[PDB]
């Protein structure tokens, strides 16, 4: 199903965004 | 329908958080 | 109904961080 | 049930994740 | 099903995002 996909998608952007604010939280501690 | 529609929208915003946050990691960087 | 209107507060929250985001960047450049 | 209830809990984690950026927002500015 | 699986997938990534986001917005304020 097309809504099943689109939440696998979204799922898995949301982790990418997870993961840049770890950098961003770590680069402004230096 | 109005679902797939709006998860189709959330997605796509979600990709821009997605790159803003980069954009932002980089200038952090120089 | 209830799921659609749920998904529309989402989508509506979510315009506002984009573009929060979007002037962070901004103040940061 | 617990898919209505999964998007509430989605879309008032996220009315927070729009609030902390405004924060940010206003302290960098 | 799957769907209900992902979005609580979802939300347990948007609860680390939230979190992460106060520990960022602490450190900006020294």
């Amino acid at each position: 199903g097309e809504i099943a996909q689109t939440l696998k998608e979204i799922a898995k952007t949301l982790k990418e965004i997870a993961y840049t604010l770890k950098e961003i939280a770590q680069t402004l501690k230096g």
